[PDB]
Order: structure tokens, then sequence, then C-alpha cells
């Protein structure tokens, strides 16, 4: 009963460590191998997000029809396959294929783990608060990602970070012996309202846009910042990956402090501050001309993204309880689609803008748009009811 929480937390951890061990390796590796590369790196990064966004409805169908453990085992297999593909392949196409597979793997793991965790814990009084461990699986994975993918990549080469990640994925899959079997036909029943009907509501879009933009900021920063750092003569030792470390250590505290303080000031008055602080603190990024000049803006970016996560995650459900037939899956689907839309559109537009007009202007434009988006949170003061 307890071990499912740890298993889903670890399966999110080993997915979102994989998601961010790529950012220091593949950009620099493709920069080196060719000695305008953004036109390819951006799409190589956006493939995972577009694949997960496409795949989510079908895995939802699979979970509704024939149960949760099957997609969990599928995701467990796909994560190891993608990791072993990263550890060995060199050509661009066979990195793109693995990043494509990682999208289906992330979809399976996230959706099925959320569903089965909700099923085991059932009622709100426990499950609703326990759900916040998803963010704790997010934060530590993102924290160990860049340092582990950079330091050992400097010390013992390309294959080491993915090799040691696979050494953990195999252990996690062996611990999953208790549930998953070669042959399992499993039951499930119908609940809730589908996303395609929920997003038809224009009011929920106002809340989804905040988290979408707050993640799109970092999703555009991710493909380009290593290239920008390489252009300004940065190294790998304590330099190439550690630049992302303050953002992670700040995210750890952002998901906790204002998560505790939410109700004390109004969650919309915290979402507004998170949005504005993201917009302001990504403007300071282009103007830093030294590695130690990037510590200050990242310590704000991570904190502000955590402040938006821990102040929008309950809200997407608080409204859905007031307007539509609600279930845990319908609550999580909004957040997952809002995450994936940003993580897909960000790199796709970045790989064009940063190459046609430049990276600092891309960050400035995103910051200004994020700042100007803030007044839209005025509407969440109180939503009116409906039939
Ligand atoms: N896809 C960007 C991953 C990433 C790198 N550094 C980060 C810092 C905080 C965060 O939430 C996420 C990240």
């Amino acid at each position: 009963r307890k071990l499912i929480l740890f298993i889903v937390f670890l399966a999110l951890l080993l997915d979102n460590m994989l998601l961010t061990v790529v950012v220091p390796i593949i950009p620099s590796y493709l920069y080196s191998i060719k000695h305008n590369e953004n036109v390819q790196v951006g799409l190589l990064f956006a493939s995972k997000a577009t694949v997960q966004l496409i795949t989510n409805p079908f895995i939802g169908l699979l979970t509704n029809r024939i149960g949760y453990p099957i997609p969990i085992f599928a995701g467990f297999c796909i994560m190891f396959v993608s990791t072993i593909m990263f550890a060995f392949s060199s050509s661009y196409a066979f990195l793109l294929i693995a990043r494509s597979l990682q999208g289906i793997g992330s979809s399976c793991s996230s959706v099925a783990g959320m569903g089965m965790l909700a099923s085991v814990y059932t009622d709100d009084e426990e499950r609703g608060n326990v759900m916040g461990i998803a963010l704790g699986g997010l934060a530590m994975g993102v924290l160990v990602g860049p340092p582990f993918g950079s330091v050992l990549y400097e010390f013992v080469g390309k294959t080491a970070p993915f090799l040691v990640l696979a050494a953990l994925v195999l252990l996690d899959g062996a611990i999953q012996l208790f549930v998953l079997q070669p042959s399992r036909v499993q039951p499930e029943s119908q609940k809730g309202t589908p996303l395609t009907t929920l997003l038809k509501d224009p009011y929920i879009l106002i809340a989804a846009g905040s988290i979408c933009f707050a993640n799109m900021g970092i999703a555009m920063l991710e493909p380009a910042l290593p290239i920008w750092m390489m252009e300004t003569m940065c190294s790998r030792k304590w330099q190439l990956g550690v630049a992302f470390l303050p953002a992670s250590i700040s995210y750890l505290i952002g998901t906790n402090i204002f998560g505790i303080l939410a109700h004390k000031m109004g969650r919309w008055l915290c979402a507004l501050l998170g949005m504005i602080i993201v917009g302001v603190s990504i403007l300071c990024i282009p103007f830093a001309k030294n590695i130690y000049g990037l510590i200050a803006p990242n310590f704000g970016v991570g904190f502000a993204i955590g402040m938006v996560d821990s102040s929008m995650m309950p809200i997407m459900g608080y409204l859905v309880d007031l307007r539509h037939v609600s279930v845990s899956g319908s609550v999580y689907a909004i957040a997952d689609v809002a995450f994936c839309m940003g993580y897909a559109i960000g790199p796709s537009a970045g790989g064009a803008i940063a190459k046609a007009i430049g990276f600092p202007w891309l960050m400035t434009i995103i910051g200004i748009i994020d700042i100007l988006f803030a007044p839209l949170c005025f509407f969440l003061r109180s939503p009116p009811a409906k039939e």
C-alpha cells in the first residue's frame, strides 16, 4: 500500500532526471561534432513533448479500458530503451527517435502512475494532499539531472550518465516485480469527464495559460542556454551543468514555502507574483556576461516556477469541482496538457527565433509576454457558477 507511492515517485524521478541530463550533453555534443544548429536541436528537444501530447488520449483510453499496471510496465520498458539508446547512438536521427520514444514513456509513466496512486489512496482527505509528492518527484529529478549529466560526462565521457541512469532504471523495474507480470488482463470502470469537453470552457484556459507560460519560459531557456554559454567561452568542470543547479535548489524551496503560504494571501495574488517574477527574472539572463552572473537569475526562475506550480495545481481542481463532473484523472489531465503544450511550443518557436533574430531577444520577448500576461489572473478572484 505504501510502496506504490515510492514507486510512482521514483518513476517520475528517473523520467525527469533523464529529461534534464540531456540539456548539457546533446547541445554541446552536437556543437562539437559539427566542428545554425538550433534549427535541429530545437526540434530534437520538442519531439518528446509533441509525442507525449499526441499520446496522452490513447494511453487514457488504454487505462480506461484495461487497467493501470500495463501502461506502468510499458513506461518502465520505454524509459530503459530510451536511456540505452541515448547512451550509445550518435547520429541525429537516432537521437530524435529516442527522444520520440521518451514521450510515450513519460505519458505512460505519468498517467498510469497518477491513476493507480489515486486508486490506492482513494478519498480526498489523504490522496489530495499526498498528490503533492508528484512535485517532490519532479524537484529532486530536476535537481540531480544537470550535475549528474555534466560532471561525469566531463570525467568519464558521454556514456557514463545514461549508463548509471540505466543502472537505476533496472533496479526500479526489478523492484516493480511485485505488481507487473508477463500476462495481465485488468479491470477498470468509468468516471469523470474527458479533457476535450473540459477545455471547451474558456475560464479554465485562463488558469492553464499561467502554468503553460511559466513552464514555456524554461522550456525555451533549456535548448539555448548551453549554446549561449558555449558561445561565451564556458567549460564543463563546475561550469556547464552547475549553472542549472541554483534553479533546482530554488525550485525545491519554491514548491514548499509558498505552497505552505498559499491560503494566507489568496492563491491568485501568488500566481500573479509568480508570473511577474518569471517574466522579470528571465530578462536578467541574457545580460549576464559571466558564469557567476547566472546564479542570481536562476535562483529566481526556479523559485518562481515552483511558486506557480504550488499555487496552480490545487486551483485547476478547485474550479473543476465547481463547474463539471470531477475525478482525479480530469484534475491531472489539465496540468499535464498545459505542461506539454508549453514544452512543445517553446523549443519549436525558439529554434526559429533564436536563429533568425537571436537568443537574448527571444528571452526578452518571452519575459515581456509573461509580464503582460499577469493581469489575466484578475479573473480568478472568484469564478461564477454554472449548471
Ligand atoms: N526542461 C528544463 C529542465 C530544467 C533544467 N533546469 C531546471 C530548473 C528548474 C526546473 O523546474 C526545471 C529545469
